[PDB]
Order: structure tokens, then C-alpha cells, then sequence
């Protein structure tokens, strides 16, 4: 415990965090400078190793983190990031996973407490979400065999195919050309197809319009039944 | 009633509904391998005979809900969707109809407690929606015939006719390409087209925005009557 | 007044109203026939004289009403309108104001209560956000006058006039074709036109959020205010 | 002293503000003349001295207001925002200024109090934004770089530079084409470019959405805290 306790006061300390911080935006910079073919062939020998020096500091980090924290690391959603994506970057190069390396840049979320929250924050809707999630994916997947089986044939691009046709079904919820790059082309075909995607577009956005308004809604109840029950406690204790 | 009975606690039992939601589950998972033209060529016989089997299985299930139910059977809107997309099923092949049969994976959500609470609740906004959803439907039926008698003698497909003034109108309210596909071209032949779809944009527009913003504001309002009340009930009885 | 309280018996009567509805919902499927040339080829005839008809019937109606409320007519908006598009629908043939007939088709707005709520409604955020319109329209105003020197010369279908320019930034707002249609071919000449949409964009898309989010949340507090203090009167009376 | 105030009965009075608020207003009139090629040819030579004579004016009342705020001014955004656009107009036309002399029209915000408050009301959400608007140009940064890497060498129009990935990929959230105009034709080389930007567009869309639903509850949240100590004094008073 003696040697345990000596790294842990480092790993905890207000100066580890910083150091790897500053690691974590000097890399995020030299990701960017990396972009530049130019900028490459000057110093892409300096870059390079660079990026090997921080990876090494990144994974003794991780390594003495593990040390420390022993089990309760890996039930920490943030620190499995940080390993998951400390051991991307740890696959040698000999294609996708090179590309992959720079979600380290994301470690800047992991390793600073205000974004934690935000992220925390933005999460914590999706619990309560997941039944509209399956829902709504239900749906498209119904519409999607059925699209693939009105259209795929004269539209294999945009329909041939299962995938294809979730890809399809996606683009006309966000509205993306839906009628001039879509269904107008497939009505010179099939005259009703309007009869499909109209429908579709309808519940697809009353779906998510009403979700929002579920969400601020239900949390107001909530707000009005916090502060309700605190109101009649002083009107009853008085 | 003793045969009512016996059949009555198989019908409600939880295995019943198990069963049903696995067929359910297994025949969606099979309707879209039959999207494979190359899984039909090795297994298209096996899966034919499981749809008509499923199917016969799920005619016996509405038969016997029938008999237990009674008339409480079609006073049920999620009954009648599973009698509607089970007897479409039963239409023999001799088109669309063969599409439509994919419906019955929504009976998935008829037989899921979770997805039927999902859609009850989206789908109680809508009767204090339906005037304005008239009013809306007014708004676009009176433009449809002003763009039809404006534009659809030099751009027919367009506006050729209510019903394509109709839906050029549904996309121009989804913005999917209003003025580069539509406004602009019509501007060519028409100046003065933008004093037609500008104004038609900032209605629709400010209508659906307002209607949401009604909706939650309305909400919280008798939010704070119920606890408005519930309080002062405290206030008068302490 | 014995005359005046004979006719205003009749104009008040639920008949009288019924009937004037009857007439707008009848004149409104005639006007969406009158859409069809085959329709046109056989009936146009009867259908002609049916308008001639109902208008007449409707400036009867008009001219009985304003012998009945005398200067309050002139003072109510639902009237005015009613005036307003009667009156259009009286300028004979010998073009536009042949299309703009078809307005009277919104006396069903001003003829059915519950339509004149909803608008009532709907409109009655208005008064609030005119100086945020006002502030909105100087925006626009600026930035027209700024894109027709910038890129008028080089793009004037888009740009080479404040009304062009007008109508450009409206398509940008509602983000219609912003980037492949406009702004890409622009940055071909001009490369930091970037600089001018975006930022644009941004004040557009910040400005309308917050106006909707300013509008649920003031409202809330509103709601909050009248509860608060019939809450302290209980708490106080008591 | 005597001086001092002579000069600061004039700054701070009715007549004084309202005179440059009709300079703004009619330099505004003539700022959207001189777009006009016609009116220029006949007028310009007017317009250009009215022009210099404006900013003359405005020039003697920033420095007047300097002289009676003294420090106070150069402490005050609305105060310097005048400064900065009237001393841009003060660059001789010897070519990108020429242009922003027309943000001197802002001046109309910053001397009309309603306005003022727009502009106050609208920014005052931002200081609590600054940390999820960091967290989103993190997301973005990371994402360009990738985008760059995966798709700049066959797409460098879209993709080729982190400059030219971060325009595309600001194009794509907000949905302008982002299918048929760019994933679609990246998916002809990079089938599984869909993996790359529909992740992008569910994070960048439920970001959003979510900060909207959270200023809207987190204000209703202290509206509530607000009422809810007002009662409780009323409580604990009573
Ligand atoms: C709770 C809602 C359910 C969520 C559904 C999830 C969506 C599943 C999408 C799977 C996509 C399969 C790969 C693909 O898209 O390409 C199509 C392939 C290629 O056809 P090919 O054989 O090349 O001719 O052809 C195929 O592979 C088509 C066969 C796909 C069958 C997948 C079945 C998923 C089970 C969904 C549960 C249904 C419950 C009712
Ligand atoms: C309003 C509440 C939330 C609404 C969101 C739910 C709606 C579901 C949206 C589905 C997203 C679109 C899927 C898609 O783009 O492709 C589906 C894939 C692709 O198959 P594939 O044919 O290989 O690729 C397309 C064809 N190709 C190769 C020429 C490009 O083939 C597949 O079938 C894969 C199946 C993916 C569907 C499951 C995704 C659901 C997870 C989203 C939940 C996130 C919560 C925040
Ligand atoms: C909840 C679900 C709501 C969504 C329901 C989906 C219905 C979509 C119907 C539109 C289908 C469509 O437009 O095309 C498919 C068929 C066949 O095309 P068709 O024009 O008949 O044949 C063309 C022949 N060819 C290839 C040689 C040129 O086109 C037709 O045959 C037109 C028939 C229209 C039937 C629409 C009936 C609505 C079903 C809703 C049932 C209640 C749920
Ligand atoms: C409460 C708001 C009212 C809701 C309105 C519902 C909209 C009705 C759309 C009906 C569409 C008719 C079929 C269509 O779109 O194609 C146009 C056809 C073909 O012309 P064609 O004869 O082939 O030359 O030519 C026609 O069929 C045009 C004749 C259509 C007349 C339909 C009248 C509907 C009554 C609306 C009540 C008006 C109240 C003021
Ligand atoms: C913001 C509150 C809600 C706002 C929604 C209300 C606005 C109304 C949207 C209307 C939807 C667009 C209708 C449409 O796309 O086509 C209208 C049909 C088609 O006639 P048709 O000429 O046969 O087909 C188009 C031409 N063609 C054959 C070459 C394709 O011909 C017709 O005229 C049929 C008439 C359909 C209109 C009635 C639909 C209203 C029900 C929507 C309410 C759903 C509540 C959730
Ligand atoms: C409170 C915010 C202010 C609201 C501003 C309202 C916007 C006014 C738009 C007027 C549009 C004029 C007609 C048009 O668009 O075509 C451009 C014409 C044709 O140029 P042309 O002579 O054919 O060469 O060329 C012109 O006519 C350009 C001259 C237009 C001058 C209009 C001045 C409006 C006063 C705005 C107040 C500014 C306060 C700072
Ligand atoms: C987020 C809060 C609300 C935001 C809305 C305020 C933003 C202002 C949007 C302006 C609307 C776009 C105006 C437009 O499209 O054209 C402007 C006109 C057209 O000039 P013109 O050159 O004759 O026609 C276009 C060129 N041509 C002939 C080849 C087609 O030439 C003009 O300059 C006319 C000036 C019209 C601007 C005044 C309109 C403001 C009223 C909107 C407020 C409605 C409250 C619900
Ligand atoms: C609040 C207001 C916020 C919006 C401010 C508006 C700034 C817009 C600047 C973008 C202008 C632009 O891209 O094009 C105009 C100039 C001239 O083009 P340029 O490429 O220099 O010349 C091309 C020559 N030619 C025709 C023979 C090919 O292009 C340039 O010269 C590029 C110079 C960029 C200056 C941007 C400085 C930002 C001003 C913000 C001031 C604070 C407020
Ligand atoms: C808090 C979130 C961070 C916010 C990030 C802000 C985004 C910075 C964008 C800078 C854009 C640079 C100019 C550009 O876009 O053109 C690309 C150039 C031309 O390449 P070229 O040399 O002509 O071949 O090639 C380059 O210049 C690429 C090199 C750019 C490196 C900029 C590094 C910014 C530091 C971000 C902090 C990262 C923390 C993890
Ligand atoms: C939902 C919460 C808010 C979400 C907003 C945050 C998302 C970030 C959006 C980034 C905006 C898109 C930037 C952009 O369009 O170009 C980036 C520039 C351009 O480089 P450049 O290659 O020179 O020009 C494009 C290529 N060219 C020359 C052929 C046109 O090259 C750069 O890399 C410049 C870096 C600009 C990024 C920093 C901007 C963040 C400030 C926005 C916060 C405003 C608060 C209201
Ligand atoms: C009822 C709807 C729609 C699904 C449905 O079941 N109908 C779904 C959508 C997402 C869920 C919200 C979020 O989870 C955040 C938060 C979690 C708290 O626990 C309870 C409050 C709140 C605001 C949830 C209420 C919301 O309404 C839920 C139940
Ligand atoms: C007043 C507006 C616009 C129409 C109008 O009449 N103006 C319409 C739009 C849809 C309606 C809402 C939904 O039905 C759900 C719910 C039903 C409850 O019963 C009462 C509360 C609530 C939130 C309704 C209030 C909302 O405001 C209604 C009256
Ligand atoms: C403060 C903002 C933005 C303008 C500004 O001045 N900042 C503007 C936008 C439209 C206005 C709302 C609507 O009028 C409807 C209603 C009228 C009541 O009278 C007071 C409450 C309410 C909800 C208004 C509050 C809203 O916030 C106003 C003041
Ligand atoms: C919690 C979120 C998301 C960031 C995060 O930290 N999670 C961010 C987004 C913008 C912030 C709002 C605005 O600033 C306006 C206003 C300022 C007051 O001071 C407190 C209330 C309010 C409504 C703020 C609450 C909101 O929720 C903040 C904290």
C-alpha cells in the first residue's frame, strides 16, 4: 500500500490532470496541422513521433489509472472511453483505425468536469426515450420492407434493397429532397407513391414534435410536483 | 360458459400473449430476409408456408379474442387494427394488398403494453388538434385552387391540377426545395410568384410553431390549476 | 326601428348564419370543380351563374348586416374582411382579382366561431413580436443592401437588386438550397462568402429559437404570477 | 465644468438623440437608393455628400459623447459599437469597407431603447451556451479532421481541407443537400460514408433540440424556485 499510495496522490493530483489536458489539446492541434500536406512535408517526422510520445503518455496514464481506481474502472463509462479509445490508437498502422485515433481528441470531454455535465446532461433524456426510439424504428423498418418491395425493382438505388431503403426513409425525414429528388421521380412511375411518403413524413414529424413537447412538459409536471409538495409541508408544519 | 371459460383463460393467460408477441417477432424477422432475392431463391418455399401458418395462427388468436371479448372486441380501436391487418393478410395473392400484409408487424405494438401507452399518448394531442388541423386544411384547399387557376396552365405538373397544386403546396410548406425547384422557375413566367409562396410560408410556418407553442403552454396552465387548487385546499383546510 | 328590428331578427337568426355557411361551403366545392376543364366543358354554365348567385346572396348579406350594426361593422375585423372580399368578388372580369374571388372562401374562417378563435388566438402573439419583426426586417434590410454590393454584379438573378437580394436571404433563412445552390457557386468568385452566410445564418436561426423559447417561458411566468398570488390570498385571507 | 455640462445638457437630450436617430433612418433610405444603378446615375453625386455629411455629423456626436462619458463610454458594447462602425466609415475608400459602412444602420439598434432590449434579451442565453457551443466546435473539429482524411483526397471540393470539411459539414447539419448533394455521391466510392454522417446528423440534431428543451425547464425551474420562496414567506408570515 505504501507504493500504492505514492502513484495515487500523482494520478489524483491537480497537476496529472492538467498535464494530460495540455497533451490532449497539443494533440488536438497537431491533428489539425496533420490535415496539411504541406504542413506534412516540412514536419510530419517532428508530428509523428509526437503522436507516439503522447499515445506512450496516454497509455502509462491509463495503466496507473488502473492501478488506482482496480475494479472501479471499468464501471466508469468515462474511463472505458478513455481505454477504448487509448487502444485504438494502439492498433499499428499495417486503414480505418488510423482515422479512428483522433476521437483521443474527444478525451478532452472525458477529462474536464464541465463537459462530463453537459454530456451527462444530454444523456440523461435517452433513458426515458428508448421506447420511442424502438418505436419509431419499427416503423421505419415496416416502411422500409414495404418501400423496398413497391419500389426497389424500377429503384434499386433508392429502394432495391432493405438498407438502401432505410438510407431513403431517412433522407425524406429530414425533408432532404424528399418530393423533387425522390417521390416525383418515383410518381412518374407510380402515380400514388405520394399516398406512401406524405403519410410517412406526417407521423415521422408529429413523432418528434410531440416527444419535445412530451419532454418539457412532463418535466414541468414534475417541477410543479417538486415545489408542491414542498409548499404544502409549510403550509402543514405551520 | 364452461367452454367459455376454459377457452377465456388461454386467451388471457400470459403464455397467449407471449406466443403471439414471438410469432409476431419471428414473421417481421422473416419479412424482411424475404427483401433477399438471393435468401427467396435457397428459402423462399420455407418462408412462404411460415407466413401462411403464422397467419392461420393468428386468425385462430382473433377468432378465439372474438368469442371471449364479445362485442367488447370491436369497440377496441387496437382489436379492430388487429382484425383489419389480419383479415387484409387473409386476401389471397390473385397487388397491393400483398404489401399491405407487412402491416400486421404493427401488431406488435397492439400486443406491447409499453407501445400501446406510446401511442395513446402521442396520439391524445390530436382531437384538440382537429380544428386546426381544418382551418390548416382550408388554408391549403383555398391556395391549391388559386395556384391551379395562377400557375397550371404553364406549369402543369405543378399546378396543373388541384391535386398536384395540393401536393406542390405540402412541399412547399416543407421547404424541400421551394424556391430553387419551384419559385424561382415560376418567377421566370410569373414576378410576382414570391407574393404567392412568401406569405403561404410565413402562415404555415407560423401556425405549427404557435400550435406548439400553445400546446405546452396550455398544458402548463392546467399543470398550475391542478396544483394551484391542491395547494389552497391546504392553505383552507390547515 | 320597427323595420330595422324586423331585419335584425332575420341577420342574428341561426338560420341566417346557417344559410350564409351553407352557401360558402357549397360555392366552396363549386370553386374546386370549376379547377377541372372537363368539368368546365359540361357544367361550366350552371356553375357560373351559381357564383353570380351566391354573391349576389352574399351583398345582400353584407348590405342587411351593415344596416343592422351600423359603425360597429365598420369597427369589426371579421366584417371588414367579409366587406373586403365580397367586394373583390364584385369587380367584373374585364385578371388577378378573378383568382382573389376565391378569398371568400375564408368566410368560413370569419362565419364559424370556432375558426375566429383559433385565429383569434394565433394572432395574438403577433402584437408582442412586431418590434422583434422590426428588428428582424432592419437585419434583413442590411444585409440585402450588403450582398447586392458584394455579389450583384457577378450574380444578379440573385444578388443584383435589394428585391433580389431580399428574396436570396429569405431562401437562406429557410435554408432552402443555401450552400450547393447559392453559397457554393458564390465562393467560386468570391471564397469568403463563407464569411457573410454563415454568420447569417446563425443570427436567423438564434434570433427565431429564442423568439419561440422567449415566448413559452415569459408565458410560464405570466402563469406563474396569477397562481402565485391566488395562492398568497388564500394563504393571507385564511 | 461650466463647459462640460453646456455640451451634456445637448448629448443627453430628447432633441439630440432623436436627430441622429433621423440621420440613421434616412442615411438607412439612402444606403438602398444608391443600389439602385439608375438612381445613382442621376442622383449620386447628392447622395455621396449626404453620405459624408451623415458620418461628419456622427463623427462630432462620438466625439461628444466621449467628452461627456469620458471613460464610461469605452466601457459601454453599445457605446463602442458605435465608435467601431462610425470609424470604419471613416476609412477612405482607397475596397471590403466600402461595404460595412452600412452596419452604421445598426446604429438604429443601438439608440433605440426597445431594441436595446431585443438584443439584450436575445443574447443574455449565450453566456450559459458557451460551454455545449465549445462542446458542439470540439465535436465539429474532430469530425472535419476525419472527414478530411477519409474523403479529401476523392472529394476535395467537399472534404480536401479542414476549412472546406467544416463548411460541408456545417452544410450537412443543417441538412442543406446533405444526401443526394453530398452522402449519396460519397457512398458511390465510400459505401459506408452513411456510418460517417448520420451519426453526425443525430448527435448535431439531438444537441440541439435537447439545449432548446433545456433552457425552456431549467427557466421554469427557477420561475418556480422564484414563486415557491414568495408562498413559502407567506407561509411562514401568516
Ligand atoms: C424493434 C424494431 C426492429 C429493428 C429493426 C432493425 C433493422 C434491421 C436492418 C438489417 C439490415 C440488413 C443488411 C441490409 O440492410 O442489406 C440488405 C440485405 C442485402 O440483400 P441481398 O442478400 O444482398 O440481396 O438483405 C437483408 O439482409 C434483409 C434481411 C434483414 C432481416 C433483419 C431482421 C431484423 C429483425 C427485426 C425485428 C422485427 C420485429 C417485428
Ligand atoms: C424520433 C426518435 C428517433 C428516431 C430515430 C429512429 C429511426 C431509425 C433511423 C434509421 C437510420 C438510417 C439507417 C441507414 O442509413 O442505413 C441502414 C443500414 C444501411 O444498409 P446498407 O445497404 O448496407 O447501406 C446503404 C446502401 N449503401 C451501401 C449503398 C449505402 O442498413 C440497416 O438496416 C441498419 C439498421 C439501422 C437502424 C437502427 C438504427 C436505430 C438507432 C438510432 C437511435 C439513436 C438514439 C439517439
Ligand atoms: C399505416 C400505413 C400507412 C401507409 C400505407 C402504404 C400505402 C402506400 C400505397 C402507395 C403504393 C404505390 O404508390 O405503388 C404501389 C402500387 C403499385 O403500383 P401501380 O401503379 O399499381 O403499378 C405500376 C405498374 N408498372 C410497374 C408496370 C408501371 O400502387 C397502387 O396500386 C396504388 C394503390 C393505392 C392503395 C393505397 C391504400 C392505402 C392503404 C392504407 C390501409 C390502412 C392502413
Ligand atoms: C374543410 C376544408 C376542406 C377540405 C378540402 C379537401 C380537399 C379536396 C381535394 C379533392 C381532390 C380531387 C381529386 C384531384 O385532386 O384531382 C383533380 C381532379 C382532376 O381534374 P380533371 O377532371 O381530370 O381535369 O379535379 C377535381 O376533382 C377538382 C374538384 C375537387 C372538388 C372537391 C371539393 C371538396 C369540398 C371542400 C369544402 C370547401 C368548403 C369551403
Ligand atoms: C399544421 C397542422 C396540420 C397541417 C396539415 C394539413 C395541411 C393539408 C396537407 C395536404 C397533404 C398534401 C396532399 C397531397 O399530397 O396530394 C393531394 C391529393 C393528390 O391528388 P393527385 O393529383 O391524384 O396526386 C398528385 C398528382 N400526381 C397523381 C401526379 C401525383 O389530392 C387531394 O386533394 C387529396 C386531399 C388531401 C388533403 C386532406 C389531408 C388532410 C389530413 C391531414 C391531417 C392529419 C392529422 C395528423
Ligand atoms: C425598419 C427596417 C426597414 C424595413 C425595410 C423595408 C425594405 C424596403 C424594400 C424596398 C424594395 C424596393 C423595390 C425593389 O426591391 O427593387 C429594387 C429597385 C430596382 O432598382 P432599379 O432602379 O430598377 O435599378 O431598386 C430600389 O428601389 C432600391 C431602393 C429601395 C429604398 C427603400 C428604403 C426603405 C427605408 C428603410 C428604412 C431604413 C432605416 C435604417
Ligand atoms: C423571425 C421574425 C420574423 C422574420 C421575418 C422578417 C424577415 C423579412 C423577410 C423578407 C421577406 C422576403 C422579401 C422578398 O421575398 O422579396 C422582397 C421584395 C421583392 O422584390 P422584387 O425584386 O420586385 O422581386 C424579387 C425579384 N424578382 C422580381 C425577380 C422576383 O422586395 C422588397 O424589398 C419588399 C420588402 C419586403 C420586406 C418586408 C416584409 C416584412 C413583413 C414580414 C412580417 C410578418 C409578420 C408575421
Ligand atoms: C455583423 C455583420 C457580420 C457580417 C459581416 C459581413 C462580412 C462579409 C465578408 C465576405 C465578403 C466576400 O466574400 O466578398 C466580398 C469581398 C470582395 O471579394 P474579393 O474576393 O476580394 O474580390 C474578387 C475580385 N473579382 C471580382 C475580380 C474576382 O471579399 C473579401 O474581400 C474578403 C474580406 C473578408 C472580410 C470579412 C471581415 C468581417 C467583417 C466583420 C466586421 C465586424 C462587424
Ligand atoms: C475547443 C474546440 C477547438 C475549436 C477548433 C477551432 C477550429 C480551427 C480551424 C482552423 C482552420 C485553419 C484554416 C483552414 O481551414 O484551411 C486549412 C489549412 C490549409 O491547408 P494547406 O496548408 O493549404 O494544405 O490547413 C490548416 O491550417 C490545418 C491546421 C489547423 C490547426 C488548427 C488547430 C486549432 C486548435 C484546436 C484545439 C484542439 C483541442 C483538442
Ligand atoms: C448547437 C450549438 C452551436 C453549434 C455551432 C458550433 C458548430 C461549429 C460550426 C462551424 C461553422 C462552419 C465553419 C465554416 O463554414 O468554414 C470554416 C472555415 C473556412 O475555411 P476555408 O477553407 O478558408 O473556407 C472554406 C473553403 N473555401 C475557401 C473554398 C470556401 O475554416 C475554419 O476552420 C474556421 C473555424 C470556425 C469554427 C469556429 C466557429 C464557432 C463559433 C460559433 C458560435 C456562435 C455562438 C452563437
Ligand atoms: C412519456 C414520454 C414518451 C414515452 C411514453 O411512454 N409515452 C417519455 C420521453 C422521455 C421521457 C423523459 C426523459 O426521460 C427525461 C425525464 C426522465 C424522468 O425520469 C421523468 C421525466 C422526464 C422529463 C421524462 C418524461 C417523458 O415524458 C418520457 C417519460
Ligand atoms: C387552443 C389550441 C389551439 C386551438 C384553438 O382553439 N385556439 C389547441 C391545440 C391542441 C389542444 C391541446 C391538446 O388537445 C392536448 C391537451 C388536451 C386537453 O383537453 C387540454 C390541454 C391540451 C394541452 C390542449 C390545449 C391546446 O391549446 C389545444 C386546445
Ligand atoms: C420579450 C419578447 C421578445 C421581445 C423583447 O422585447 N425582448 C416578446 C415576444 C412576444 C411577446 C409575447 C406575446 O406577445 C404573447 C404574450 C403577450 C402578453 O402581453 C405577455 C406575454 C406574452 C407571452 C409575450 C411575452 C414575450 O416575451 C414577448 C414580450
Ligand atoms: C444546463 C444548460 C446546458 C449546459 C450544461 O451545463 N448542461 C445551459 C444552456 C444555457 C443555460 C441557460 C441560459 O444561460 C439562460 C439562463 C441563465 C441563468 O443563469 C440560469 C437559467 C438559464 C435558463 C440557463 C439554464 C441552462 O440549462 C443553461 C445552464
Amino acid at each position: 500500500s505504501h507504493m500504492y499510495l505514492r502513484i495515487t496522490n500523482i494520478v489524483e493530483s491537480s497537476f496529472f490532470t492538467k498535464f494530460i489536458i495540455y497533451l490532449i489539446v497539443l494533440n488536438g492541434i497537431t491533428m489539425g496541422l496533420e490535415t496539411s500536406k504541406t504542413f506534412m512535408q516540412s514536419f510530419g517526422v517532428y508530428t509523428t513521433l509526437f503522436n507516439q510520445i503522447v499515445i506512450t503518455i496516454f497509455t502509462i496514464e491509463i495503466i496507473l489509472r488502473i492501478y488506482v481506481h482496480r475494479i472501479s474502472f471499468f464501471k466508469d463509462p468515462w474511463s472505458l472511453f478513455d481505454f477504448f479509445v487509448v487502444a485504438i490508437s494502439l492498433v499499428p498502422t499495417s486503414e480505418i483505425l488510423r482515422v479512428l485515433r483522433v476521437l483521443r481528441l474527444f478525451r478532452l470531454v472525458t477529462a474536464v468536469p464541465q463537459m462530463r455535465k453537459i454530456v451527462s446532461a444530454l444523456i440523461s433524456v435517452i433513458p426515458g426515450m428508448l421506447s420511442v426510439i424502438a418505436l419509431m424504428t419499427l416503423f421505419f423498418y415496416i416502411f422500409a420492407i414495404m418501400a423496398t418491395q413497391l419500389f426497389g425493382e424500377r429503384f434499386p438505388e433508392w429502394f432495391g434493397t432493405l438498407g438502401e431503403s432505410f438510407y431513403t426513409l431517412f433522407q425524406v425525414m429530414t425533408l432532404e429532397s424528399w418530393s423533387m429528388g425522390i417521390v416525383r421521380p418515383l410518381m412518374e412511375v407510380y402515380p400514388y407513391a405520394w399516398v406512401f411518403f406524405i403519410p410517412f413524413i406526417f407521423v415521422v414529424a408529429f413523432v418528434m414534435i410531440n416527444l419535445v413537447v412530451a419532454i418539457i412538459v412532463d418535466a414541468m409536471a414534475i417541477l410543479n410536483q417538486k415545489e408542491e409538495q414542498h409548499i404544502i409541508d409549510e403550509v402543514q408544519s405551520h
